């Protein structure tokens, strides 16, 4: 694991540090890395970074962004985390694009996201947290969908579940429902200017139907994930049993 084993193509994001698209010298494989400067970190914080990286390395699944390697450049006090390159980028940018272009996404694409994220979620629960939010969902070059490592103040918590408003794997189902709803409608199911107003809308549990281009069957399952009672939301298993979900909606190598 050395930095010289890879060549940077270009930077794809800056924030935490920066994310760059890179090329593995030995075989030409295209990857990315997260570049983190740990020079200002205490031993404690550096220690919580080690454990974190250890947690990233323990989850291997087709619908979870894959970790490849960790590289320490103790000279520039930089740590690189090497991960898979997702050519389609993140889902938040896809929604924004639809919103700005005034173009809804195909039902087929929504089903692929539902199927593959529900499988990612199933694997997360099996192990036991990674945020179910558009910015943390990635698309590769083969129609596959993968959950990233985000989560694993200023903002409105659009996706918080009713039971989290005050006090559960069913809560993850609510968040997935919010995500799929936003993918369809291009806006979250509950919106407001403050968290208090938001909590008011969430408690009432009312929202618009997703657009009419989407089947009553898809509207139905998203609506069930958004039930106020956690025990009326479908489990991972009940979601995957839905007649909408077919083999082609799953991942393929
Ligand atoms: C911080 C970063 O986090 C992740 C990034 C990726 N990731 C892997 N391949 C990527 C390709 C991306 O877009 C490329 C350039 C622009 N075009 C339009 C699309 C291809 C964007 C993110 C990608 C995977 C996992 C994570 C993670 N934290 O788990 C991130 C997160 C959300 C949006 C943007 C970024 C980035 F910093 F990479 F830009
Ligand atoms: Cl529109
Ligand atoms: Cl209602
Ligand atoms: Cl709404
Ligand atoms: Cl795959």
């Amino acid at each position: 694991s050395r930095a010289e084993d890879y060549e940077v193509l270009y930077t794809i994001g800056t924030g935490y540090g920066r994310c760059q698209k890179i090329r593995r010298k030995s075989d030409g494989k295209i990857l990315v890395w997260k570049e983190l400067d740990y020079g200002s970190m205490t031993e404690a914080e550096k220690q919580m970074l080690v454990s974190e990286v250890n947690l990233l390395r323990e989850l291997k699944h087709p619908n979870i962004v894959r970790y490849y390697d960790r590289i320490i450049d103790r000279t520039n006090t930089t740590l690189y985390i090497v991960m898979e390159y997702c050519e389609g980028g993140d889902l938040a940018s896809v929604i924004t694009k639809g919103t700005k272009e005034r173009q809804y996404l195909d039902e087929e694409f929504v089903l692929r996201v539902m199927t593959q994220l529900t499988l990612a979620l199933k694997e997360c629960h099996r192990r036991s947290h990674r945020d179910l939010k558009p910015a943390n969902v990635f698309l590769d070059g083969k129609q596959n969908v993968k959950l990233g490592d985000f989560g694993l103040f200023v903002g409105t918590p659009y996706y918080m579940s009713p039971e989290q408003m005050n006090r559960n794997e069913k809560s993850d189902i609510w968040s997935l429902g919010c995500l799929l709803y936003e993918l369809c409608a291009l806006m979250p199911p509950f919106t407001a200017f403050s968290q208090k107003e938001l909590a008011g809308k969430i408690r009432e549990g009312k929202f618009r139907r997703i657009p009419y281009r989407y089947s009553d069957e898809l509207n139905e399952i998203i609506t069930r994930m958004l039930n106020l009672k956690d025990y009326h939301r479908p489990s991972v298993e009940e979601i995957l049993e839905n007649p909408l979900i077919l083999e082609h909606h799953h991942h393929h190598h």
